[PDB]
């Protein structure tokens, strides 16, 4: 029917509605850390994001996610392997059922619990709608989540998701501060790639950075309380909406650190 991530919606049926699910630059994709080749060349990432206005924080079916005001250049990611100015749009999710499942990239084949995705738009294209049709037309920033200690600028997020349950709902979510949900380091590793769900168009210049954040099993364990359903629908939990390492193909993914 519509696409979800059960068994017969899931990622192994994408592509009979998203043909492009089987193309030649899609995500995720596993990191083989001894084969990505440190590029010297790479400029440092460029996290500006001290003006960022969040809006609303929504149930969307598929995960969570907490959205920004994109009208004008408050908070954009630059430099590393970009051009140009890319707008942060918004913010969600990837998890699993269990804390050795839920990432959707992987490093030497390791899952990691959960994966946050920063999705941002190359302004040069205006809007969202027009990015994700151009090759070079987003920047998600993905970071990995490990469980162990919590992640004290999450917890404004874990602690609203029972108002948002069910598919379609949605609350005011302002003042946050994603800046909160980065780790110490930068280095990343980044390949062109896709995005990880429908349309799984090829728009996406991929960054993903190394050092994982912790989070504590409380605060996952929160994640897995919302449903992919509608109220008033039998309760599926939202749990394991992560698509699977893809292949590589004639990819290199390169590395910002030594
Ligand atoms: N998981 S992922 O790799 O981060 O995938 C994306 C990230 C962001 N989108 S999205 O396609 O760019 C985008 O598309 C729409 C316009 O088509 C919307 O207005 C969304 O606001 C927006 O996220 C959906 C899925
Ligand atoms: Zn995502």
């Amino acid at each position: 029917h519509h696409w979800g991530y059960g068994k017969h919606n899931g990622p192994e049926h994408w592509h009979k509605d998203f043909p492009i699910a089987k193309g030649e630059r899609q995500s995720p994709v596993d990191i083989d850390t001894h084969t990505a080749k440190y590029d010297p060349s790479l400029k440092p990432l460029s996290v500006s994001y001290d003006q960022a206005t969040s809006l609303r924080i929504l149930n969307n079916g598929h995960s969570f996610q907490v959205t920004f005001d994109d009208s004008q250049d408050k908070a954009v990611l630059k430099g590393g392997p970009l051009d140009g100015t890319y707008r942060l749009l918004q913010f969600h999710f990837h998890w699993g059922s269990l804390d050795g499942q839920g990432s959707e990239h992987t490093v030497d084949k390791k899952k990691y619990a959960a994966e946050l995705h920063l999705v941002h738009w190359n302004t040069k294209y205006g809007d969202v709608g027009k990015a994700v049709q151009q090759p070079d037309g987003l920047a998600v920033l993905g970071i990995f989540l490990k469980v162990g200690s919590a992640k004290p600028g999450l917890q404004k997020v874990v602690d609203v998701l029972d108002s948002i349950k069910t598919e379609g709902k949605s609350a005011d979510f302002t003042n946050f501060d994603p800046r909160g949900l980065l780790p110490e380091s930068l280095d990343y590793w980044t390949y062109p790639g896709s995005l990880t769900t429908p349309p799984l168009a090829e728009c996406v210049t991929w960054i993903v950075l190394k050092e994982p954040i912790s989070v504590s099993s409380e605060q996952v364990l929160k994640f897995r309380k919302l449903n992919f359903n509608g109220e008033g629908e039998p309760e599926e939990l939202m749990v394991d909406n992560w698509r699977p390492a893809q292949p590589l193909k004639n990819r290199q993914i390169k590395a910002s650190f030594k």
